[PDB]
């Protein structure tokens, strides 16, 4: 039994290649082999969002604070709220982030395929970031 | 993209074979194949706890409310608080639950092996439910 | 400065005169004089709700988990979700609780008038517990 | 019954006169007369903290995410965690904020005295911001 | 006297333009000219509902199983239970469907005008469905 | 006297091991000891049916809606209609379900032996699902 | 034969340097030379505990009421219950006290060396008290 | 058979309306109907005592620790010790508490009439709290 106490994992800033705007990543877990799952808490400041991206074994988001936006390619921009659970399919191109006026925090849970949790693609333009 | 809106997943009661005392299970997600991960929010009333059990690809707990206790076989009873992240290895025999006078909720995340996410064993006696 | 550490305040059961169904009350704070504000976390099991009641200086609810229902006298039954903030006026007769199949937790904040924070009235019938 | 739905109140940035570092204020409620209580959710980025200040009728903090620091004048710098409840007395000079490496969010609840919730004083120096 | 024996009319799936979620339509009758009335049994899975729509000569619902929700545009969401009779006025924009966690079946009876019994409008958003 | 009100028992999905196709289970009652009887409403979509199975103390089916099929091992496939009552003897291997083009709902009443109410066997093949 | 009748020895409050929280000391005996043993009854309110300390010839605790916690530096926190006997070795750094929500009383028996029965050390932090 | 284990019943504080000074109440049992009896352990700090009060079906006190005082209206103040058993008749006005320099714990056993176990009256004044 390994316990990582609250406060023991340092926060980090969202890399510019992965996010538009100011994002904070709070690591939560990375399961050891042979388990595949990993998780992090991601807080988007107002107006911030991921680039477009895919996950090789899909991704589950559990919104935990605030009010955010998310979209898959070809779909509508949806508003997501604390307690909502979002599922993105393997290889489904999508983004998520804060709404323009409110921050959002979600717990992002995904299984790694050969250690790889994500494939990063182009940023979400100001023209795409609207609803 | 699938959104399971808050309040769209009914609460359920913890089966007597899986728990001592009163427990509520709030499902969150069961990822479709080829993904294997599932998650649920589990609320333990004071004094309530799981039976001893194992998970075939381990388990991650993220405490979200209250103050609980947990223990692996042969180890000390540890207190777990909101924001704490607990990892149980594959095959590691353990229990978790509320502290004696305070409820606890955690998010339990585990990957399934051949559809199975848990192996239930004997209950945690009052003598074992003690630091 | 006083810190009441998590797990240091015992859970309690909701009295039968104050609630229909099973409810747990987790005290959070009762400010000392000259301050008048108090707060508690209240968890309603599915189908559980307060009796009809009023607060002498009003009440604020901040939903923190699950999906619940609330109603003021003469009004419609409204659903309240995590992150929602509800205000009941002084003397406004109301109830709140879980939805029929999902639990709900809220933080209830109210100022006391002459030490009193609530006036309890009749229970919410099954007929009234309906949108 | 007034409901402010999650996402309906825009976030704001912590004024420089009130905070060192980057802080976000999410308003929650301001009770109408004759009630005095007000509340906001305050998220401190790593290293950020309030200036020294007092509240005329005291203040209650409920930590809801992350891991922060707080101190009253003449006291030790304490680490506070989600679920902890902090009470500052009327007129007690104090500060609160993130820890150096982790963000913290708290719900700050205070009663206003003649509409006034706080008296702002000098900033917390880098020499005082240590533990 | 014409009798259509139970089982002799095939079920159909609810078109995507007419419903959110999974719905089954079981035709019952369409009276020949000069009569104008038609009827169908409609079964909504949990969370499923009609698009917003109107009927040119109004509509009567008789709930026959489960527990559902219905709303006129501009009014409150109300629960409808087996044996309840619902009337929508001519041209009244409304929706009906299941509750979030329980299915509902109703018998829908409407008269046609110029050979048309319904005017389909925009879908009912997740926000509209709950509020 | 215990009343489970309409809408208070959430609908569930039929497990793939117990059913071919899409089935919804609406629980009605499970008598506490020393009573042994339990009942549920089961709705089969067109073409859906149970696996072959037995019940240790027999089973009564009361058809409540639609039109379905049922068969015991070595017998013919029979069509059943609302108001028909079907009895399967203890240990009698059988299946029931919808017809290919119409849904069917039945009330299934069975007594438990050693807490078990059913013994699940092989699925009903497409070749077997014919009249 | 010297008898000190119950009630004849006044209670005292536990000094701030020796305890965190509210503690009452009820002296029982201090044997005259050449005997070395002394004893006292100590009642800890919920959450109260000794500072870290050592005893030069060890110490025996006999729990007489309530439910408490104790820890040797470097070991696990263990619960001690009425009738339990605890032994701390000479020079063993430890603390004892109440559990977080229940008081505890123990009888503390220790022998003096050079007229001293205890060596007081630093206080037990909130982090140490729980972990 | 129900066992409430040591440490499972949280300690409470004596309300100011029921006691002068600092008192702790440790609940032991409240028999369910048709039984009427309830019991609690009450610990009075030095100088603390109940208000004057009565019990509708009388009260038995079993002193379990320390040395205290007790008096019925019109009687003398008596000293009571561990193992002493005190009976107050129905409707007899009395008080009990610690002595001025020693704490006292008693087990208070009383039967409820109309769910009420006590009728609280005026506080015991400093002039009355003397022997
Ligand atoms: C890669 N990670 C988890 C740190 C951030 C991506 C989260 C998301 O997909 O929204
Ligand atoms: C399997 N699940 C999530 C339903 C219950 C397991 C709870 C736990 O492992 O602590
Ligand atoms: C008074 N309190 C907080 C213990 C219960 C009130 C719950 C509510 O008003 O919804
Ligand atoms: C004034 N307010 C509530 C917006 C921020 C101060 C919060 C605090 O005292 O830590
Ligand atoms: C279009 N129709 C009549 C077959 C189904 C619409 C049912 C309803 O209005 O609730
Ligand atoms: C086992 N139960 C009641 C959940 C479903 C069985 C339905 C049937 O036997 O036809
Ligand atoms: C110092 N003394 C003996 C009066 C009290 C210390 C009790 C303890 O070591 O737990
Ligand atoms: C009412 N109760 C049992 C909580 C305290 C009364 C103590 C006493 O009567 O002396
Ligand atoms: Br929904
Ligand atoms: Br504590
Ligand atoms: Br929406
Ligand atoms: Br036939
Ligand atoms: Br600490
Ligand atoms: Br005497
Ligand atoms: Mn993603
Ligand atoms: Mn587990
Ligand atoms: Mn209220
Ligand atoms: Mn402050
Ligand atoms: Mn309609
Ligand atoms: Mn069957
Ligand atoms: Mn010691
Ligand atoms: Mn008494």
């Amino acid at each position: 039994m390994e316990i990582k106490r609250v406060g023991s994992q340092a926060s980090g800033k969202g890399p510019a290649d992965w996010f538009t705007g100011t994002v904070r990543i709070d690591p939560l877990f990375q399961a050891p082999d042979p388990a595949l799952v990993a998780g992090a808490s991601v807080t988007f400041e107002p107006g911030a969002r991921t680039a477009w991206h895919t996950h090789p074994l899909g991704q589950t988001l559990i919104v935990t604070a605030g009010c955010g936006w998310a979209q898959r390619e070809g779909g509508a921009v949806e508003e997501i709220h604390p307690g909502d659970v979002v599922w993105f399919s393997p290889g489904e191109k999508h983004w998520a982030g804060a709404a323009p006026t409110t921050a959002m925090t979600h717990l992002a849970i995904q299984e790694r395929l050969d250690g790889k949790a994500v494939d990063w693609m182009e940023h979400v333009t100001d023209e795409q970031y609207r609803r």
